[PDB]
């Protein structure tokens, strides 16, 4: 069945990485915004939100949500195209696709290829490798990697085929000897470049520029419209083209090269400006690669196209002390710098930055020591963008957020310029677990990257994540059922992995000490009555019992390292796990554990949970396609489990407030319901099951956690990799 829902996400804005910004570059305000987990956007100007336009994309075609390349037609901005795809391993199964748009991508249509697209892959910030013809706008390009070289639709993307006549497909890789098969595939070719003056209004485009990933040669040039290519004339040698802007007002192409396919990585590089009437190259370097104070290569390339004699690039990478970014205002005969080192450690600055709207965003940190500052410029750099209609406002992506100023010429006469968050409704993060006590706040968010936080309000942008200790990632995150203030939660360092606990509620967390081993958080259970903690660390040899709230650690014989760990909602005395098929129970408070059910559950399942107010009544849910799947539940503290015959397939489960003058609570499960895939609630002990979303919200690979809510009916807190938290309530 189907029932009428409201979601939205739990305001936190931005919290990863924006690989590319697109203008359009004949309408004023009409910006989109690609990512590489999380979809694609639009901003809308009359909200200052970004509004998301791949939510349909669902749980079959989940590596849709990878954005690898996105065009917006300047002769028709009602048109948009994107290449999506999420790894070219086999990590996604499913090739990538070619989607287009007549409503700036309100409604879309799928061309799928024959290969793989790298959305979330090595050489992601490199592009655009989509690209329209400016003049005749029926004619797209698409430059692809695997070594499939450069890719053409003549039928505003409809069909799609090899352009044959490109025979160099490329041979970079970032490491061709990676033996997590992820490092090893070939960039390819990684933009397309037209000059606009090369044809008229109707007429195909005569001049095409092309960027490959081959540092022997980068650049390629048609002057017959496509029909056939050159290596281009005199070009400089052992670099990868991360960008190439063309300048038709004076004649000259600018490319941005590193020594790396990036986003992470890149240690050198050079910046050269072509000019076409006469064949001549200039290294136009900020800092050549000749020099050896040289750190970074170059990307984030972008001209000022109201006064193309204005352009900036920026460093791909500078980790240390943070991003550089450079600006010329004479096509590069001469450059300042965004910052300057005056005595070391200390630095002056053309700019300052604001994150009121974002506070989080100093990492926990306001101080860090010198020459370090909080919040930070940015980093992973590889999208900066000039607005084509109004040189005061630039905006670019990092790992963490969009940054963005409209006082950008301040620069020029010698002032600062200001810069400030622009994420809200751009909603990336990874939620890796999510839960949702009886008292306090609502819920309280387990990311990744970016730790996670106490949501006092939904719809406000918390203070800081967590910190004392602050995980760069928090893995797994529990509350006492019977004391809720009681909490803990684990998670990622620089030196491995961490424990953090509290008392009351968050208000101030410790650190407490690690068992032997522990590379990362992995998961963890805290008894009823917070007088127990068991904790299967990452990396660590066992799961581990404290006695002490943190201070000491006893090894758990009979549990497998990395099982699911939970604990009764009533009973301190009773934990729970699960591993490869094997459900475990203590009942001495997790000094030891038995195993109880090894036969009819399945090995894929690793999500269970027990219900607030019932003792021993544990729900689980998981599977596959080729061996079983479904929901199961034990009323018998795990002794025994019945599947659930209302169900064909699960994937998680949890429980919230029941509905009126019902006897049980509300259980929410991601599944499949009678060859309906999507999110389902049951508000009669899993008789029946309603779908609550729909087809234009189906968050692709989502439901790692979700955590119904005891105080409000109806509400699932649902979790998602690449789309933030979202709240549904029913309307
Ligand atoms: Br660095
Ligand atoms: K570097």
């Amino acid at each position: 069945p189907s029932e009428n829902y409201t979601w939205k996400n739990v305001r936190i804005d931005g919290g990863g990485f924006v690989p590319g910004i697109i203008f359009n570059q004949k309408e004023a305000d009409l910006i989109y915004a690609r990512t590489d987990i999380g979809g694609a956007y639009r901003w809308n100007s009359a909200t200052s939100s970004w509004i998301p336009l791949l939510d349909w994309v669902g749980w079959d075609n989940w590596g849709w949500n990878g954005v690898m390349s996105l065009a917006t037609d300047a002769a028709d901005p009602n048109r948009v195209y994107a290449a999506v795809g999420m790894y070219t391993n086999t990590w996604d199964p499913n090739n990538g696709a070619i989607l287009r748009s007549t409503d700036r991508g309100n409604t879309w249509q799928a061309t799928p290829l024959p290969f793989k697209v790298g959305g979330n892959m090595p050489g992601r910030g490199m592009g655009e490798r989509l690209a329209i013809d400016p003049n005749r706008n029926s004619i797209i390009y698409y430059g692809a990697e695997g070594g499939n070289g450069l890719w053409r639709s003549t039928d505003y993307g409809a069909t799609w085929a090899k352009v044959s006549s490109f025979t160099n497909g490329g041979n970079y890789a970032q490491d061709p000897n990676d033996p997590n098969d992820y490092l090893n595939k070939i960039q390819g070719v990684v933009w397309v470049t037209f000059d606009p003056a090369s044809g008229s209004a109707g007429n195909t485009s005569q001049v095409i520029y092309v960027g490959v990933a081959d540092t022997q040669n980068a650049i390629y040039r048609s002057t017959d419209g496509g029909t056939t290519w050159s290596r281009l004339a005199g070009q400089p040698t052992g670099f990868l083209p991360h960008k190439g802007v063309y300048d038709a007002v004076n004649g000259v192409l600018y490319i941005a090269y590193s020594d790396t396919g990036g986003p992470y990585d890149g240690a050198k590089g050079d910046v050269w400006k072509f000019t076409a009437s006469s064949g001549t190259w200039t290294n136009i370097s900020p800092i050549p690669s000749s020099s050896s104070d040289l750190y970074f290569g170059y990307s984030g390339l972008t001209i000022d196209r109201k006064n193309p004699n204005t352009l900036m690039v920026a460093s791909q990478i500078a980790w240390w002390p943070d991003a550089v970014f450079f600006r010329s205002t004479n096509g590069g005969a001469s450059w300042t710098r965004i910052w300057d080192w005056t005595s070391y450690p200390s630095r002056s600055f053309r700019y300052t930055m604001d994150i009121t709207e974002v506070p989080w965003l100093n990492f926990g940190n306001s101080n860090p020591v010198a020459p370090e500052v909080s919040p930070k410029l940015g980093w992973m750099n590889e999208s900066v963008e000039i607005d084509p209609h109004n040189s005061n406002r630039l905006m670019y992506g990092t790992g963490a957020t969009i940054y963005a100023t409209e006082n950008l010429t301040s620069w020029d006469s010698g002032g600062q310029i200001l810069l400030k968050p622009m994420v809200k409704g751009l909603e990336e993060t990874a939620v890796l677990d999510v839960v949702s006590p009886p008292v306090g706040a609502p819920v309280y968010s387990a990311l990744g990257d970016i730790g996670g936080f106490r949501h006092d309000d939904l719809t406000k942008v918390p203070t800081s994540m967590y910190t004392t200790p602050n995980f760069s990632s928090t893995t797994s995150i529990d509350f006492a059922e019977l004391q809720p203030a009681t909490m803990v939660r684990v998670g990622n360092l620089d030196s491995g992995g961490g424990i953090g606990v509290t008392t009351n509620a968050g208000g101030s967390w410790w650190q407490g000490q690690n068992p032997p081993g522990v590379t990362s958080g992995g998961n963890v259970a805290l008894a009823a009555d917070g007088g127990a903690i068991v904790w299967a660390p990452g990396g660590s040899t066992n799961v581990y019992l404290s006695t002490t709230f943190g201070s000491t650690w006893t090894a758990i014989s009979a549990l497998p390292a990395g099982a699911v760990i939970e604990a009764d909602r009533v009973n301190p005395n009773k934990f729970y796990a699960l591993a490869n098929g094997t459900f475990y129970v203590s009942t001495n408070k997790g000094a030891s554990f038995s195993a109880t059910v090894t036969a009819g559950i399945p090995a894929a399942a690793r999500k269970f949970k027990a219900v607030y107010g019932r003792e021993g009544d544990i729900w689980l849910a998981g599977g596959s396609s080729t061996t079983t799947y479904g929901l199961w539940r034990s009323t018998n503290s795990g002794a025994s489990f019945t599947k659930l015959a209302s169900v064909q397939e699960a994937d998680n489960v949890t429980f919230g407030k029941a509905a009126t003058g019902a006897t049980y609570p509300a259980i929410y499960i991601i599944g499949k319901v009678d060859n309906v895939r999507g999110v389902f609630r049951s508000t009669n002990e899993g008789a029946s099951w309603v779908r609550i979303n729909d087809d234009q919200r189906q968050y692709g690979n989502f439901g790692e956690a979700i955590s119904g809510d005891p105080r409000i009916y109806g509400r699932l807190y649902l979790g998602t990799n690449g789309r933030g938290l979202l709240y549904g309530d029913s309307a």
